[PDB]
């Protein structure tokens, strides 16, 4: 029954669930790699976004931070500035922004890994990870990360080694 | 004088421009995948938020064209929600956000691709692109566009084709 087996049909809202907490997942890493940076010019900023500082300043106060570091701002900055995120802005996602992934160094992407590989044994697992992501964590929230990580769960073990990490942070 | 030249390093905002215009980029390319998909359990979702509807609607009026549509929403949807978007939501977003990018049909990624390829001469030129982006563009729009792409330029040829547009599209 065709019919029948579509209105049953529930890819859409799984699809949904797993890029959602996917995005999570890479939004907490990254903030992980903004805040360990050893490019000084983004601790520079890291810091002078702290002293106007919750995690959010508005978007006035972003630009007088660059402006204060002695950037000057393109014309359109106000538009490039709308599509990573009432008037304020998580400057930490900004910071995110203003790194290149596909350069991100070994030792800087570890930093961010330790953290999800919280025993050290060198695996994320979905318990590890859930853990990260939701940490009164239920039944139901370890499944969800269990869906979401097959897609760069590239040997099929369960768990998010280093390489599959590196592969996913480095977008590719 | 590395104090000097540290000084007058640009690279972060550089970056930051590309990041910004780059998720403009996908972020356009799935409102016409969204539109286009065949997928029909995407499409009554589609048609159930237009009804309702500008592009926006309450994140409480998304739940109910979603429970409406027949779905059991989980208990943490809410959450989920919060991370792809003052109580509102751009609807396609969560439609894009419910495709499985890298299962895309060349056929549909072709629909994408063809709305940035004006001409229809198969590459996606700077000058299409900046205008699909921005479109009274400036001569800085046009150079901003023409950064942007060296990331998924992978032939290095200043233009854009199926394959490169393609693997953007899968991530991968
Ligand atoms: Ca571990
Ligand atoms: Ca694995
Ligand atoms: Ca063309
Ligand atoms: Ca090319």
């Amino acid at each position: 029954n065709l019919y029948f087996q579509g209105k049953i049909d529930i890819h859409v809202l799984e699809n949904f669930k797993n890029y959602a907490l996917m995005l999570r997942f890479q939004k907490l890493a990254m903030t992980i790699i903004a805040q360990q940076s050893n490019d000084y010019d983004v601790q520079k900023l890291k810091a002078a976004f702290l002293h106007l500082d919750k995690g959010n300043i508005t978007k006035l106060q972003l630009r007088k931070g660059l402006e204060r570091s002695g950037l000057m701002l393109p014309p359109n900055f106000d538009l490039l500035l709308d599509q990573i995120d009432s008037g304020n802005i998580d400057y930490t996602e900004f910071l995110a922004a203003a790194i290149d992934r596909r350069q991100l160094s070994k030792k800087l992407i570890y930093c961010a890994f330790r953290v999800f590989d919280v025993d050290n044994d060198g695996e994320i697992t979905t318990a590890e990870l859930a853990h990260v992501l939701f940490n009164n964590i239920t039944e139901r929230d370890v499944n969800q990360v269990k869906k979401m990580i097959r897609e760069v769960d590239k040997n099929g073990d369960g768990k998010i080694d280093f390489y599959e990490f590196s592969e996913m942070m480095k977008l590719t």
